[PDB]
């Protein structure tokens, strides 16, 4: 694959997401940019059928890896952007401790030139009362890291990382993440050493935004294997 080449200069973004959250359907519109060079993305989300029900950040994460800024030395190792144009599909599922989980669904590929990642998103057995229903998550942005293996079965990869959410009371509300992700194409792809993807991020509001919304400033760096 070339699909490295689709991604050197900056590209649109738009994401869509529908959810439903214990029955509490909603859907998320995003836009923004893409400059995979500096690793960068510059994006805005906004809540499209009114308040969102679960809190902004447990949806972060769900809400583009082939935007990530591979060194050189570790380019054979990008599967996200091998698969490009066509696309992948990435799932998973997020168990948060102690309270319900978020199943996911998206597919990742170029309409044209734009990068486009439409998703479904099915919650089940969350408290009504708990921290998610809640909303009684701290407005923070998530940094971290993803750990990120092949799967040669599936001719993609997995990855896994716990995201700490915090909790306004000062505690912490662990999100254990479990991703497979799976090639849309028949084409040729990398499948990568084990190493890891470093986000760097940066959360704040729009003062001239009166829906309810997110914005955000990531970089995102693969990492975890020397030189």
């Amino acid at each position: 694959s070339k699909g490295e080449k689709l991604f050197t200069g900056v590209v649109p973004i738009l994401v869509e997401l529908d959810g439903d959250v214990n029955g509490h359907k909603f859907s998320v519109s995003g836009e923004g940019e893409g400059d995979a060079t500096y690793g960068k993305m510059s994006l805005k989300f906004i809540c499209t059928t009114g308040k969102l029900p679960v809190p902004w950040p447990t949806l972060k994460t769900t809400l583009m890896q082939c935007f990530a800024r591979y060194p050189d030395h570790m380019k054979q190792h990008d599967f996200f952007k091998s698969a490009m144009p066509e696309g992948y599909v990435q799932e998973r599922t997020i168990f948060f401790k102690d309270d319900g989980n978020y199943k996911t669904r998206a597919e990742v590929k170029f309409e044209g030139d734009t990068l486009v990642n439409r998703i479904e998103l099915k919650g089940v057995d969350f408290k009504e009362d708990g921290n998610i229903l809640g909303h009684k998550l701290e407005y923070n942005a998530i940094s971290g890291n993803a750990n990120i293996t092949a799967d040669k079965q599936k001719n993609g990869i997995k990855a896994y990382f716990t995201i700490r959410h915090d909790v306004e009371d000062g505690s912490v509300l662990l999100a254990d993440h479990y991703q497979q992700n799976t090639p849309i194409g028949d084409g040729p792809v990398l499948l990568p050493d084990n190493h890891y993807l470093s986000t760097q991020s940066k959360q704040s509001k729009d003062p001239n935004e009166k829906r309810d919304h997110m914005v955000l400033l990531e970089f995102v760096t693969a990492a975890g294997i020397p030189l």
